[PDB]
RNA sequence: UAAUGUCG
């Protein structure tokens, strides 16, 4: 039919610590499907995390699975958000 | 929960 909303299999992640990296993202969302790329840009100013980061899976079910078991998550001692991205120019076609 | 998806 089409996409989920105005992205695919990508997912965004808020509440994050300072702390959190690629791999830690990696490590949490991986049971729920195949992850085939992450995100965690700086500040783009001073080099520093903003203690948010995107997911994208292989699968669009496996982005809809994560959603519904790791939203409201605990990472690093600090409450996680996460839902599909905002619209806008997406890095993909 | 909100992005200049550290340019690949």
């Amino acid at each position: 039919a089409g996409h989920m909303a105005t992205t695919k299999r990508v997912l965004y992640v808020g509440g994050l610590a300072e702390e959190v990296d690629d791999k830690v993202l990696h490590a949490a969302f991986i049971p729920f499907g195949d992850i085939t790329d992450i995100q965690i840009p700086l500040d783009y100013e001073t080099e520093k995390h903003r203690g948010f980061a995107f997911v994208e899976f292989e699968l669009a079910e496996d982005a809809a699975a994560a959603i519904d078991n790791m939203n409201e998550s605990e990472l690093f001692g600090r409450t996680i958000r996460v839902n599909l991205a905002k619209p806008m120019r997406i890095k993909e076609g």
